[PDB]
C-alpha cells in the first residue's frame, strides 16, 4: 500500500511556497535531495510535536521529470497550458520543483525551506517564494471565506489521489499553483452586494446564494462543473493569502490538488475562455495570475526509494 | 460504506438541541433544506478551523418520514413508545425533526441554528430548544462525570450504525432524546455516600462500584444489559446539562444513539418498569423526563440526493 | 478603597441576574451581601489561572432605602423612563444585580447557583440572561461592538466615584437594558445603510469619516462633549443572547459610568433626539424591554455588611 | 478484530513508568485488576476531554506469564538478556508488569497510577517509578531532540504489533526498558562538535549528519540495523528525561516497542558489543543503564476477557 | 524603593523545591551565587516568554544568615521551632538556603535548578527536593481545593512584605515550610461528610461551612486568627502536592510567606498544641510533618548589591 | 501624559513601515497621525483578548520640522553614518515609522493595510520588513535574543523621556538598522567559537563569565556604564525575518532609548571600537544596510493634532 505525501492536510496559519528551476547539470543534487525531503521535514518537524503541524508537500513538473528519471512517467504530467482568453490570460512561468511547506507557525517552514535550499544551492535556481498567513477566519485578500467546498474524509481521497487508473503512481496527485495578484483598489469601490455577486456566496456569512439568484458569471457557477456521473467535480484548495503593504500587493497563492489535472484544467478554462453564458469568470475582473505551472506529486515511497 | 452523519464525533463543550413539527403544506420548504444543511453547515463551519469542531446532525421522526418520502422507510423506526411504569413516566412529546447541534463554542452552534431556522420560518413550528453547556470535567447537574462507558473506536461504529442487516440505509442510526429535569434540593439531601448507591460510580473519582456493592435499582446496574449472546449491548450518549438558576431548572438532555431503537428501548424498559430485582431506576426518583422522541439519523448521501 | 471588577475586560460567557427583594427578605440579602466574595473565591478558584470569574453585585435605589440607614450614593435614583415620539425606553423592577463574567459558562451558573441558593425565598428573579460571544467582538446586528470603550486611567476616571462623593469611592453606576433586535427588518437593508445606521464599517469596523457619517447614527449620537470639550466616556460590557426557535436576537446592555448623568444624557439622545436628529437609527430596530439602574459599591462596603 | 493497546500512540508531555513484581499468592488479584485496567483508564481518561490525552499500555513479563496463564505463550517472550560488554553492561533486573501511563499532565497520570496501585495492594513489590516530564522542544537530558526517526503512520503499525507469523498473540507487542543515568559532568566537558560525533546528528537542528562524516561507532550508526532484504528495522521509542538535580541523577528512561524483541537485542548487541569498525556505542560512555526489563503488552481484548 | 522577589506571585502549575545547607567553608561559593540568581532566572525563562512563568524565591535560614553576612539581622529570623504536641509534632530539620522555582511548565523549573546546583556543587550538601504538580482543580491530595482563602492584592502585600516594623529589611518575607505525608488509606476511611468536618469546607463545591456547623478543631477554624486590635492575621501559602505511588508517599508541601514568622508560628501552635476549644487540629490525624524550615526571603536588591 | 506602547514585550509577529513624506504630503500624514490610535482600537478590538495588537509611531527629524511648528524634542537630530575602519552604520531615508506588533500577523497586516490606505499618494516607502519569532526567542544567529532587555520600573526610566525634556515627557527615541547575516560564514565557527563572538553559551543562554567573555564579544561591547556607575540600558524589539531564495538571513534592529545618545554610543563601541576592541565581532557576520531615528511621541501629543 503507497503512503501518499500530506496532499490531504488541512489548511494551516504559516505556508511557504518555493519553486525553483534545475540548472543544467543539477539532476543529480535534485535526486539526492528528493530521497532525503521526508528526513529533513522529521528532523525540523519534531521539535515541535504536538502542534507544530509541520508538513512539505514536493511536487515534479514535467520537463523536470524528463530530465530527472530513465523509467515509466506519471500519465498525465505534461506542462502548465497557458490560457490566452480574448480579455484574461493564465500565463505559463518556469517551475521544476515545488515545495508546498505548512506549519502552524512560520518558523518551521522557514526552518525546512532553509534546510532544502541549503542542499539544493548552485543546483537550482528559485523562480518564486511566497510566505502565506491566514487572514482572520479563514478569509482570503477579497474578504470572503475562501476553502469551504473543499472535499472532506473519502470524497477527498477519491478526487486527489491516484488509483488504479496509473497503477504505478498510486498515492500520487497533481497540484496546479497560480500567484494571483488583486487590484484592492477597484473591489473595495464595490459595494457588498456586488462583490456577493462576483464570488457567488455572501460576504460576512459564507452562505452560498440561491440559483435563482447568482449569476452565470460569478466564480462559484463557473467553478461548479457536473461530471458524467451527475455529481460536481471536485478539488482540493489550500489557497493562502500574501502581500506587501508598501507595494500594494494583495495575493491569493492558489494551489489546488487533484487525482488528474482534466478537472483543473476544465475549471480554468471555464474561468479564461468562458462558457455560452458567461464571457469569463468576474473574479479576474480583479485578479491577475503572475505564475502558471502543473506539477505530480508522487507516493512519499517514490521519493524515499530512488 | 456510505458515508454517515457525525453520529460517531465526541461530546463538545457547546450544544444546541432544536427539536421542531412540521406545519401542514410545509414538507416541501423541509425537503429543500434537508438537501442543504450541509452545505450551511460547512458555510459556518470552515469559519472556524481547525478548532472549532461545528457538526449538525439531522435526524426525522416516524410519522414526519411517511409526510416526507415515499417508498422505503428503515426497518426500526417507529414513534417513541411511551412507558406508563407504577411510579415514574416517559412522555411521548411530538417531534417531526432533530437537528443535534455540537461546536466548541455556542456561537458557531446558533449561527448554524439560525440559519437552519431562516430557512423554514412559516414552515415549522419549534417544539423544543436547549443550549447545553459542558459543566466542570464532564459532569451533569447531578455533579458526577457523565460519559464514561460510551464506546469507542470499532465498538462504537459496531454499536451505533446501520449495517447489513438494512443496507438501504446503512450509515444511519437512530436517536432517542428526552429532556430531564432534576429535583437538586432532594438529590442534595442525599448524602455523597447514597447518591454513588443511586448511580453505581464514585462521585469525585467516577471509579464504578464493585458489584458486591453496587445495588440492583442503581442506575449503572439497570443500563448494563447483555444481549442473548453475553455481549453488553451499548449505545452512545452525548447527553448534556441545561438550566436557568431563576427558574430552578437543572437538567439533563439526554441523547442516545444506537444502530437499532430495540437497544435504548430495553433499557428504557429496565429504568421505569423495573426488572425483578429492582422496581425502578433510583436516578428516575430525582429526574423527571418532560420530552421523549425518536429519530432516524439518514447517512450523509441519502440527504444530499433530497 | 477597593472597588469591584467593574474595570475588567469583555469574557466568553456571562450571566446577567436581575431580582427583587421579597418583602421581610432583607436580612438573608444583607447576610448574602457580605458573603458574595467569598463565594466568587470558592468557585473561582477552582479555574485558576484562566478562568477569569468574576460578579458585581448592584443595588437599586428603593432596595438602598429598604437595606440601608445611612448615606445614599449621590447620583442613585430609580430609572427614567423615556417616552419619546417614537421610542420608548421603559422602566422595570429591579433590586439587586449579579453581572457574572468569566471565559466558561459553567463557572458563571456554578456561582450563580451558589448566590440564588443563599436567596430562595427571600428575592423573586426578574430576568436571567446568558451572554456569549458571537465570533469576533460581535453584536446580533453584525457589527463589532466594544471598541471605543475607556482603558487604563482614562477607564478609572470614567467608571470610578472620587471625590466628588468620597464616602461611596470605588463605587460606580450600572444602567442595563435588554435589547431585542427585529433581524428580518434589519437584514434587509444593505450593508452600506447598516453603516450609516451605526456609523462603523461593518467588515472592517473602521469609523466612518465625520463627512459621511449621518446625524442620527449611533456613533454620533452616543459621541458627547462636556462643557470643556473632553469626551464623556462609559464602559461597556455589551453581551449577545438569544432564542433561534422564539425569534429572540438580543442585545443584553451594561453600561458603567462614575455618575448617571453621563448614561442618561446619551439615553435622551438616543430615544429624544437633537435639533439635527429625531432619534437614534439603531432603535428603529431594536426595542429594549428592561430598564433599570444600580449603584455598585466598593468591595469593602459590601464585606463589612 | 484484535484491537491493539495503545502503543502506536505518541510522545505526550508527562509519563509515568511503574514496574512491579509479583508477590506470592498475588496472581488473582492482579487477574482481577488486568481485567479492569481499561476500566480503569476511562474512569480517570474521561473526566480530561479533549485534551488529556491519558492512555495506559499494560506488560507482563516471561516468568510472569507462565504464573498467570495456562495456555499458548507469546513465540518471543523470553526474559532480558544481559549483555557483558568488555566495559559496559546491560543489567537484568526484575520486573513482572509494566505500566506505561501517558498523559498531557503529570495529575491523570499520578490519579491512574493511583487507582492501579490501590488495587494491587498487597499482591507486588515497586521495583521502580519514574515520572517523566518533556524537556524543552522534545530534547533529552543529552540536550538532543530524541524520538526523531520513530515510524509513523503504516510503517509504525508493521514495525510494532504482532501479526499473522503468531496469529493467537495478533495486535500485541515487546516493550523493552532500561533506565539510564548520565554523566553530564563529563558530557559537558565535550565540545558540540565532538558530541554531535558521539550522537550522529547535530545538536540544534536535529539534521541528520551526512554518511560521510557520520561516524561508525556514533549511536545512529550503530542502532541503524538492516535486514536481510536491505530494509530497516525499526522500533517506537517513547523515551522521557526525568531526573533530580539534587543527587545529580539526570536520566533518561528508555522505552521501545516491537513486534519482535530479536530487532531490539540487535541494537542493543551492537551498542554494547560493537561491531568491526567500532568496539561500542560511544553513548555509553556517558550513560549507564542500571534497570533493563522484558514484557509483552498483549492486545486489549486479551486483558479484558479474563 | 526596595523591590521584593516575586513572593507575591501566583500559584503555577509546577515547583521545584530545593532545600540545601551550607558546607563549611562554602559560604564565598554561595554568595557569589547569591549575586547572580536573577541572571540566571533571566536567562532560562526569556526562552519560555510568553507564557513560561518562571520564578526563583531564595530564602537564607538563621544559622546560615550569620555565615555568610556581618551587621544587622532581620529582626524574627530564628531556626524553625519545633513544637512538641500531646500528640503530634512539628519537627525541626536542617536547612541553610531555600530554592522555591515556579513556572508552567516542570522543564523550565528543572533547566533552573540545574543552573543553580550546577554554580554550588562542592559548596553545598542538598537536604531536600521535591517535584510538586498541580492536581486537577486545584485540590490537594485530600481531595480539596487549597488556597481559596489567600489573600490578594493590597491586603497580600500587607500580609507578606516586611515594612517599617524593620526597615533595613523592608520588602523582604519569612517563609515557612514544612514537608507533608498523608495517610490516604485512614482519610479514605472516613465519609465525605467527616473530612468536610476536618477542613471546615464543602469538599466538591469548595464553599465555606457555615458557623453553625463548622466544628472548633476543624482546620479552617483553627488558622483563622485574629489580633488584639482586632484584624485578621493572614499568610500566602503556595502549597503543593507531590508524590509517589509505589512507596505509598502522598504529600502536601506546604509554604506560607508572612512579614513576621509570629503569625505563622502562632497558626502551627493552635494545630499542633491545641486551643481551650480543641485538642489539636484534626487535619494532623492525617498529616505527619516530616521536615520543618524558617526562611527570610530578603529583598531583591539586598541580594545583587552582593 | 500616556506613552505609546514602547514599554510592551516582544510578541510573535510584527510589521515595519518605514516611508518617506512626499511634496504636500503634510496635511494628509497629519490628519493619520491624529487617527492612529483609532484605527488600532478598530482592528484590535476584534481580536480579544489574545490578538495583542500595538502599533507605534515614530517621526524623523527633518520630517518633524515639515509637521509642527513649536518646540522639538532636545535629542532629535538625523540618524548618524559611523564609517568604521571595517564597517559602517549607514543612514537611509526615512520621516515615519511604523512599528506594528501582534500575536499574529494577520493583524500586524490589517492595520498597516488601513495605515497606508490613508497615506496614498502622500508617502513614498521605504522599507517593508515582516518579522516573525524563530523557536524559543532565536535570532537567525542561534542565540536567545532579548535576554538582558530591561522590565518594570528600569524599564521605563530607560526608555521614556521625562523632566529633562517636560514638553516631551512619556516620549522615546527609536534607532532602526537592517541587519543582514553572513550565514555561510558564521556556520563556518565552531559553537564556541560562536559563542566567543555573542558573549553567553548558545543553547542555554547563560552568559560567560568575566574570566573568559572577550573583550571584542558583543555583550562586553555593548554593556556600558554611565558616570553615576549607573549602567546605560536600552529597549530591544528586534526580529527575525527573511527569504531563503535570495538567501536573505535578517535581524531587523529597532532599539527605545530615553536619549539617543545611549544607542549612540554602543553603536559607537561597536563600529569603531574601544582601546581594547577594534569592533563588534558580531559585525564580522552582520551588515547594516538601513539606518534611522526617529522620536515617538506620547500617545496624546498625536491625538491633539
Ligand atoms: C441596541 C443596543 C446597542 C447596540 C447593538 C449597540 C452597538 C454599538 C456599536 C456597534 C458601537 C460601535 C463600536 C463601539 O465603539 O462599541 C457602539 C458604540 C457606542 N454605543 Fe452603542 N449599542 C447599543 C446601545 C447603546 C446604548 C443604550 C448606549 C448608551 C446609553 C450606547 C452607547 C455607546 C457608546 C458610548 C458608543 C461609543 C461611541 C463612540 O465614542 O464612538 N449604546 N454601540
Ligand atoms: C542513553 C539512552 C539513549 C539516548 C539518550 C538516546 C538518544 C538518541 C538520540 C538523540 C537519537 C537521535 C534522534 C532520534 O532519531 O531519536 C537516537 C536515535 C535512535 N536510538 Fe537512541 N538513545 C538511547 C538509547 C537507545 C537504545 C537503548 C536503543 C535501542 C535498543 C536506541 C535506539 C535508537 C534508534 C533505533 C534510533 C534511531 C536511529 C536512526 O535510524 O536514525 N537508543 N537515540
Ligand atoms: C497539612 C497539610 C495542609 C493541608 C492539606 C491544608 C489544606 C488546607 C485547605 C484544604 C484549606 C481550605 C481552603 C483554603 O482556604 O486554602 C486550608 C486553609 C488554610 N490553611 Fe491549611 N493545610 C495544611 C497545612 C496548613 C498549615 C501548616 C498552615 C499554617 C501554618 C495552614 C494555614 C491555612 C490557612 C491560614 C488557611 C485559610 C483559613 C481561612 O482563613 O479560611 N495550613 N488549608
Ligand atoms: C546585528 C544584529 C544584532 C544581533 C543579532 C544581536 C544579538 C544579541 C544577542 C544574542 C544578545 C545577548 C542576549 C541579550 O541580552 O539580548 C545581545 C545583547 C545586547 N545587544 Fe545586541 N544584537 C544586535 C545588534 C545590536 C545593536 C545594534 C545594539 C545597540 C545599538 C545592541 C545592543 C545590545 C545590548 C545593549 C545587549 C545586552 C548586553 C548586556 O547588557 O548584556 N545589539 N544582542
Amino acid at each position: 500500500e503507497p503512503e501518499p505525501q500530506m496532499v490531504l492536510s488541512p489548511l494551516t496559519s504559516a505556508a511557504i511556497f518555493l519553486v525553483v528551476t534545475i540548472d543544467s547539470g543539477g539532476e543529480d543534487t535534485v535526486r539526492d535531495l528528493l530521497s532525503d525531503v521526508a528526513s529533513l521535514e522529521r528532523a525540523v518537524g519534531f521539535r515541535a510535536q504536538p502542534d507544530g503541524r509541520l508538513s512539505c508537500v514536493t511536487g515534479i513538473g514535467s520537463e523536470a521529470w524528463d530530465r530527472l528519471f530513465s523509467g515509466a512517467r506519471p500519465a498525465g504530467l505534461h506542462p502548465f497550458r497557458e490560457l490566452d482568453g480574448p480579455v484574461h490570460r493564465a500565463v505559463a512561468t518556469p517551475g521544476d520543483l515545488l515545495f508546498h511547506i505548512r506549519a502552524s507557525r512560520l518558523d518551521l517552514c522557514f526552518a525546512l525551506a532553509t534546510e532544502i535550499m541549503g542542499r539544493l544551492r548552485g543546483a537550482v535556481t528559485p523562480q518564486d517564494e511566497v510566505h502565506g498567513f491566514k487572514y482572520f477566519d479563514e478569509r482570503d485578500m477579497l474578504g470572503f471565506v475562501d476553502g469551504t467546498e473543499n472535499p472532506t474524509g473519502a470524497a477527498a481521497r477519491r478526487a486527489v489521489l491516484v488509483g488504479a487508473e496509473d497503477p504505478a503512481f498510486a498515492g500520487g496527485s497533481y497540484a496546479v499553483v497560480q500567484k494571483y495578484l488583486h487590484d484592492i483598489d477597484a473591489w473595495e469601490g464595490l459595494s457588498v452586494e456586488a462583490q456577493e455577486r462576483v464570488i457567488g456566496r455572501r460576504k460576512m456569512t459564507d452562505v452560498e446564494l440561491s440559483d435563482d439568484v447568482k449569476p452565470a458569471d460569478s466564480h462559484v457557477a463557473l467553478t461548479s462543473v457536473t461530471g458524467p456521473d451527475g455529481s460536481d467535480l471536485e478539488i482540493l484548495r489550500d489557497n493562502m493569502p500574501f502581500g506587501s503593504v508598501g507595494r500594494e500587493e494583495f495575493g491569493t497563492y492558489f494551489i489546488g490538488y487533484a487525482r488528474t489535472p482534466e478537472v483543473t484544467e476544465t475549471m480554468l478554462e471555464r474561468m479564461f475562455l468562458g462558457t455560452a453564458s458567461a464571457p469569463h469568470d468576474r473574479i479576474l475582473d480583479f485578479s491577475t495570475a503572475v505564475t502558471g505551472s502543473l506539477f505530480f506529486t508522487p507516493a512519499a515511497d517514490f521519493l524515499e526509494d530512488l
